[PDB]
């Protein structure tokens, strides 16, 4: 069971800790990947986890692909949580840097209902470019089930704890 977590709200909890040691000790029912819409997990957090399967992820996700096309921004699939979680749900958050509508990241975050509890990263934070403290937001804005969010920089945690309103 999670456990280090700081309450924000009455559903939305967060961690200063790399995500993909959160998921190999809490093995949680649902383990969120930041991922693109083509599933390649190559940086951030979804090449963390991928690596952390032995490359199985992008496996699966390659055949996922194959079959299916990509996904879109804002949408996600639920795939094998392989060694880290029962499910992995793969969200698109929108890539700021790939200049993706920021107002996508609230469908993004919208995805997370689906489920009664995640472990989660910020969407669109990190190398997808959106302002982090923006994503707390509006995932407090728009998730309502249990959310475990795993900051992995100490320096943004403390700033997203701190201005937290």
């Amino acid at each position: 069971s999670f456990s280090g977590y700081l309450k924000l709200t009455d559903n939305v909890y967060i961690k200063n800790a790399d995500i993909v040691e959160e998921a190999k000790k809490v093995k949680p029912t649902v383990v969120v990947n930041a991922a693109n819409v083509y599933l390649k997990h190559g940086g951030g957090v979804a090449g963390a986890l991928n690596k952390a399967t032995n490359n199985a992820m992008q496996v699966e996700s390659d055949d996922y692909i194959a079959t299916n096309g990509p996904l879109k921004v804002g949408g996600s699939c639920v795939l094998s949580g392989h060694n880290l979680a029962k499910h992995c749900l793969h969200v698109v958050g929108p890539n700021v840097n790939k200049g993706e509508d920021i107002q996508l990241l609230k469908s993004a975050y919208e995805n997370f209902n689906q489920h009664e509890v995640l472990l989660a990263p910020l969407l669109s934070a990190g190398i997808f470019g959106a302002d982090p403290i923006h994503s707390l937001r509006v995932c407090v804005d728009t998730v309502r089930t249990n959310v475990y969010l795993a900051v992995f920089d100490k320096n943004l945690y403390d700033k997203l704890v701190s201005s937290f309103l």
